[PDB]
């Protein structure tokens, strides 16, 4: 066979395995081979699963007419997004803030935008992340090459600062016990605790960053979910605006999970250590790198933010914030230790003196239940499951009573 | 002002300016504070102008609709894109050419593949561009690494291989004379230029790479539009299923600029030099920098591969080719040399002993149409200015009857 004379980049090679999700969508596909008839409950993947509200189905259906029409025809976006979204953005979750329609930055979703970032923080930059976390934080790193090799004793890429978060510390990392990187990514609620920083937390957060003259990466793709009386955005902490940025997204909001409707936001205030200003170099990495998210999209995520729009994500996000509570109760009358539910649509279930990926395929093959092992979202998820709370009632219901049957008589 | 300690990305510092085409936004808004009430025609950045046709937007409607039905809600969608959607694309573009529905991936457009195969490539790859190309080629390998600084004697970043690309070699490189890099970006029929390679040229091209173990990253985002009798695809050469992948769009087939529908294609046969498959790692980098494109995206491009859809297509392409006709004939009657616009939606008129940038210039002030400089394709392009053929009929010959009357005494 013929092979060109182009090297592998070494980057590529460091990952010690294939993207997490995908992994477990190949293990759920392998089950229904095995058994066809199989009625599989997918609690696994963070995949949203009830209908978009009709306002912002028709708002987005109403666009694809308009571009069908001379007047109503649009070709490229700016980049950055549609003034009037870019507007209703900064309006609707960063008023009173500081924060300026040309700060925000709209995007085809986080995972997206997080990617981006990294591209234009480069190969030099060093990372921290809470661990655990949602694995395209270090994924995305070591694509870069930010990192060295995986190192299996700690399972663990090398030169990441892994920021231990665990149920004695309230999932919040003693900061005196985490060395300078440039970077931070920071999740708030975290995928996959549940755990919502407090005012008080987020604070110290901000003034770590500040003494280490870091950059502080805030993901509150979740952050509507919150319950308790936590900060949902960064920039709630004053000085946050020297040292933070924001990415977020509607896919958890108005399940816009396939739909694909984000943003960041770069305050300008952040600079890197020649003065020059962080945002600037994002928008040239979005004008060079990206050619806008989809027109449609845009036109749905602009009715979002109106009056019916946030009280359809509202409504969604209550459904799913009951199906959280059903699940916590199930674990919790079974014996288990559960962490989380509380602000997120997940809940971080202990399962000690097992290994999470055995865990996972036990209950996938008994059950007939798809969950994610605590170990893909880093070595501080080791003995850990989560289980997502996206389902139609029916499902959650369903998932809840064959685990209740499964366990009751042991656990 | 506060400062953070995190380094600028000094690839981003090696970047002579930003972006092309918002710098041409930039002097056509300087334009119009100068001339508060010129009728300014746009035929600079090829946007496309005109309406999609309405069974493609009808599909789209369609699918926002059943987004807020039980039935027909779907979140994340497999990063790769819908394998109906995929398999649509294998057939009606490669039907014949060995070519799989695995082997397609669907992309939010091509200028986002081009970066994330840059990322997927790595820093430590050199790449081969043709002179002039489109210049996310080579502002996206500057980004990533791959480059030495910006030359002004010769208007080159070091270490990228610039082909020249001429009226007196036909537009195509005289490659006993191309240095040997990893990458080759190959763009037919080529924007600026217009010029589609023949296939005695492409199987040139596929034999060179072959001999130098070198990949080409083939853009066919124009080859809809060829009316010469050349291969549209790069897979129509026997052996580029070892050498080359390739990269196109709906944007200027459909008018899909703005709604963001692309697609990849990377064969079995294409390995590193360590015989790993490189449509392995991109589908690495697909799944962890990227999660789909859009749904609604995706349902009008399924709808733009059917009897109907092709259709519509057809007719798309036909007015703008029709424009380019118009186009031509202006600059012909005006005596100038004109190349492309047989087999592309845009002409690439030669103004010799003149800067790109001075015409540019002269054009928008005297006539209130705004061009593309040559020289903002890179070195080869200086000496000649690209027209756009996307507008509306009536701007296509006002643009043209402006164009004459300038032009007049010239010849
Ligand atoms: C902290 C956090 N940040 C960003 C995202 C992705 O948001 P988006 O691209 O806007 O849909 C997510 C989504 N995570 C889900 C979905 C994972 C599968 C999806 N395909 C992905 O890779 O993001 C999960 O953890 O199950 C997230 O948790
Ligand atoms: C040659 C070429 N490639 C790629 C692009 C970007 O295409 P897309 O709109 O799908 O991002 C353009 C425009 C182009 O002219």
């Amino acid at each position: 066979e013929y092979k060109t004379k182009v090297s592998r980049n070494s980057n590529m090679s460091k990952l010690q395995a294939g993207y997490l999700f995908p992994e477990i969508a190949r293990r759920r596909s392998a089950h229904l081979l095995k058994y066809p008839d199989a009625q599989v409950i997918s609690l696994g993947i963070g995949d949203t699963t009830e209908p978009i509200p009709e306002v912002i189905t028709s708002a987005m259906a109403k666009k694809a007419h308009e571009l069908s029409t001379i007047e109503g025809y649009s070709g490229y976006g700016a980049e950055q997004g549609a003034k009037p979204l870019r507007a209703a953005i900064a309006k609707t979750f960063y008023g009173g803030l500081g924060i300026g329609d040309d700060d925000v930055f709209v995007s085809d979703g986080a995972k997206c935008d997080i990617s981006r970032l990294q591209v234009m923080f480069g190969s030099n930059v060093t990372i921290a992340v809470q661990d655990p976390s949602y694995p395209a934080y270090v994924d995305s790193s070591v694509i870069m090459g930010q990192t060295g090799q995986f190192n299996t004793d700690v399972q663990k890429y090398g030169n990441i600062e892994y920021m231990r978060c665990t149920p004695e510390n309230g999932f919040f990392p003693d900061l005196s016990t985490v060395g300078r990187t440039d970077i931070i990514f920071f999740c708030s609620p975290n995928n996959p605790t549940g755990a919502a920083a407090t005012r008080e937390q987020l604070t110290q957060l901000v003034e770590f960053a500040k003494k280490n003259g870091s950059i502080i990466v805030y993901d509150s793709a979740y952050a509507m979910y919150m319950s308790d009386d936590n900060p949902r955005s960064i920039f709630e902490i004053p000085g946050a605006e020297e040292v933070a940025m924001e990415t977020a997204s509607f896919s958890n909001y108005a399940g816009f999970t396939g739909v694909r409707l984000g943003w960041t936001v770069i305050p300008k205030k952040l600079l890197y250590s020649d003065g020059f200003p962080v945002a600037k170099d994002f928008n040239r990495i979005i004008c060079t790198c990206f050619n806008g998210a989809s027109n449609i999209s845009q036109a749905g995520a602009l009715a979002c933010l109106t009056p019916e729009g946030l009280e359809a994500m509202h409504k969604v996000i209550g459904f799913y914030k009951e199906n959280t509570n059903i699940i916590i109760d199930t674990f919790t009358s079974l014996g288990y230790d559960v962490y989380g539910g509380k602000n997120a649509p997940y809940v971080w279930v202990h399962f000690p003196n097992q290994s999470s990926w055995d865990v996972f395929a036990e209950i996938l093959e008994k059950t007939h239940v798809v969950t994610t092992p605590g170990s893909g979202f880093g070595p501080g998820g080791e003995g850990f499951v989560r289980v997502s709370a996206f389902g139609h009632r029916e499902n959650i219901l369903e998932a809840c009573r064959r685990f209740k049957q499964l366990y009751k008589h042991h656990h």
